[PDB]
């Protein structure tokens, strides 16, 4: 019963491509939703073999679309209140085509 | 006003067909297969569901890039809205493209920004 | 997995019909009419677009809840998952309920919980 | 070229409904997905007529369906780093029908 999310932006930096020590790989980077005005960022990250794609694949402005899961998180209260933490959880990214192509290869 | 959109990933069962209007317009018409999964009880551990065959057409400079980058198996993701189409008697559904892309998935890509 | 899923706004076009599998399995059935909207420019404020009418079955006590709830008119918020349905030669696609209820956009509603 | 998202989970507290100086109303509830483990949190609000309604039909516990758009705002640098604020401009809400009826009135 997850909640999912579509958007369609452009990378605020460069993928931050790392392992953890169990050797799987992670992806960071963040989305801007732009009209066309103050924007909407998300922060995603992807895991294994796609966040390495990603890595390679594409670099800061890149347009892009992700669908994936919201997970927040709620937190402050001890020391400043009322703060929230917010993500997605990608399940799919591609650079979007409206205003670009790509030479796609395989694996 | 709300336009009933959706978000789609499957892969395209053939080459991305361009057309054209009489007077130059460019639209590309291709189609997605989104297999779901799910569990298998009692012996089976992860399966393919149904097949969802999607029908999307797409316009101007978007159908031109989407024909130039996508193939026959092209995992996408295509998000939408719903559009009834009429035609020789009745209507079929299909998905009007805001944006799409190859998933990188199981995929690299180069892209090259257009101006 | 990720299954190719929907919202839809609309009102209902017919009363929902309630149907029974034979071992007594209850499926409403009901279809959804979303008209969007758009400007209309040298004179023209806003006006209605397409139609879009997406045929819509659910399942087990959301179907009885919504037989129960919904008439001709109902404005609804519709979540789900598109399934293709085919029969006697071709395949129209239609919408898996997950969720549904009418719209507090021009009503009120006196909800009662189950258990 | 806004940023939409459908939610369904149940309201943390009775809907706020509350009018501006303008002479318009707002209410203010928050919406709880749970898997069914940690939730997620969205503060949603809603307006003008909509509002009234939702404060007239909708309580705590209340399982709803809420489509809207995705509003952002980030802060913090000055007093504490790095914290952001989201929320959900609904479109429709409704009392979802999986577990309950509903006796629907008109206007």
């Amino acid at each position: 019963g997850d909640t999912t999310i579509t958007v369609v932006g452009n990378l605020t930096a460069d993928p931050e491509l790392r392992f953890t020590p169990s050797g799987a790989a992670v992806a960071n980077f963040t989305v801007a939703s732009t009209p066309r005005g103050e924007a909407l960022f998300l922060r995603c990250n992807i895991w294994r073999e796609a966040a390495e794609n990603v890595a390679e694949s594409l670099t800061r402005g890149s347009r892009v679309i992700v669908t994936g899961r919201l997970k927040q998180r709620s937190f402050e209260t001890r020391e400043g209140e009322k703060r929230t933490v917010v993500e997605v959880e990608v399940d799919e990214i591609g650079p979007s085509l409206r205003y670009a192509t790509a030479k796609v290869n395989k694996a």
